[PDB]
């Protein structure tokens, strides 16, 4: 609405999860228009914005194709997304069979394991109001070790399921390109060369890269 | 496999996440065998069980009427017991339909909202190698805030959706249950009192009563 799009996406600029669902979207030749909701202005504590995620967090989804549904959850989105318009199953499992909830699996992984811990380091890193070192390490170790969880599957399998990319691996790409900022002394190729390989092979991919340049350029101006 | 019902499901007795999907097993008259996972002997990251879960965390569930399909990640596997078994949709949204998405969106606030940040909670409480203040207020205000959200939304709605009880109300229930009684001073009808209805609604089914006064009993002297 304002655009012509089918897609509404409201995400922040700086923010994992958004970018996420965008990827999603560029690979199933869907159009949507970004709508930048800006957390450093605690816009998405706005009632407006609250009125379409009562959590108030970023981000969140209008499909405007199909009567302006609302969804939030950024795994949530990339479910409805993949489910309701990947119907050639180019980067998805099928619903309803055993492969889905394998793919299912691997995104609560993401949602769950991923984000909220990969979340806290830098929030330990930039934000905490007091400087801690014994929570900055806390998280850095968890960082690794989900690293260690993905090289464990990945260095016996290409994909993570159904052997083909789909939405489960394309959802740790945001996080884990961001998170190698925050990492001291850190060379992911060689720590997990498998899962490295694995991360960029998805980032080469213009699909990705185009929404992930356009967070780049978003981001170097204020 | 050393026992005849449909389900293993592998747990650690103190965690919320295996009795959630305990709840939904019995929601649906399906028959399951709890198998526990001693955290405390760090059995959640043995070679055995780290084939059924190379994440190394309890829980994890077979099952033996599907060919002994394995599946990790509670939220993940309430979603495909309740898809798979839930044929007369008691509990649970139709797949293939926007609710269905609904519903996926709450349980995805579960587990990467609630859970998480719960868990934190109780870590610098309890189990961080110092005490940091700091830390333990930040994660108990977003406790506040998780139970603010739902309580935003059940105080206009009696479920989160469908307008019926389903597999996303029933998520929030084991780790909200052991926040209440893990905070000191806190009067949960008083503070949030259309979550807490909904809340002691559904402990008070016997369904969910049932998997959670053995995890007492079990936690118990
Ligand atoms: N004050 C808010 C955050 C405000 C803020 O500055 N937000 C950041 C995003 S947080 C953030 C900042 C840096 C990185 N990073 O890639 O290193 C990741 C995240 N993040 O979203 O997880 C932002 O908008 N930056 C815009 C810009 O850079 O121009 C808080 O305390 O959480
Ligand atoms: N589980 C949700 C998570 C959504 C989420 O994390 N949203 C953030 C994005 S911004 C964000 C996300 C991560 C981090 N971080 O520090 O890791 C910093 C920022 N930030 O903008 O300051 C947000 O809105 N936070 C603001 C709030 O909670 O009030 C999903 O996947 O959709
Ligand atoms: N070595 C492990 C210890 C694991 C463990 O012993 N489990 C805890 C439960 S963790 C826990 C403790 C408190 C709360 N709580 O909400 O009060 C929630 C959780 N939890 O598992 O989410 C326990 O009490 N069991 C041993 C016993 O009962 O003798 C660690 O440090 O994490
Ligand atoms: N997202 C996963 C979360 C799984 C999870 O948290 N598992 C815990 C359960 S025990 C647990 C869960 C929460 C808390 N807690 O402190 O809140 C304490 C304990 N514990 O046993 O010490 C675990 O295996 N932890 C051990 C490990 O990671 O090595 C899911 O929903 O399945
Ligand atoms: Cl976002
Ligand atoms: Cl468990």
């Amino acid at each position: 609405a304002s655009h012509d799009k089918q897609f509404s996406l409201f995400l922040h600029k700086a923010s994992a999860h958004g970018w996420k669902v965008a990827f999603v979207l560029e690979e199933l030749s869907l159009s949507y228009e970004i709508v930048l909701v800006d957390v450093a202005k605690n816009e998405q504590k706005s009632p407006e914005f609250m009125k379409l995620n009562p959590n108030g967090r970023t981000p969140a989804l209008i499909d405007h194709g199909n009567s302006d549904f609302v969804i939030w959850e950024s795994n949530a989105m990339v479910q409805y997304v993949a489910d309701k318009y990947d119907t050639e199953r180019k980067i998805s499992m099928a619903p309803g069979t055993d492969d889905f909830y394998i793919q299912l699996q691997w995104q609560y992984f993401q949602g769950t394991g991923q984000g909220p811990y990969f979340g806290q380091l830098v929030w330990f890193t930039l934000y905490h109001e007091e400087k801690i070192p014994s929570a900055v390490t806390r998280y850095k170790e968890e960082a690794l070790r989900v690293f260690s969880v993905l090289e464990r599957v990945l260095s016996n399998q290409e994909w993570l399921v159904g052997g083909k990319m789909t939405i489960a691996d394309i959802s740790f790409v945001s996080w884990n390109d961001m998170i190698v900022h925050f990492l001291d002394n850190f060379d992911f190729e060689k720590e997990f060369p498998a899962t490295a390989a694995w991360h960029y092979k998805m980032l080469k991919r213009p699909t990705i890269k185009r929404p992930w340049d356009e967070r780049r350029k978003l981001m170097s101006r204020q």
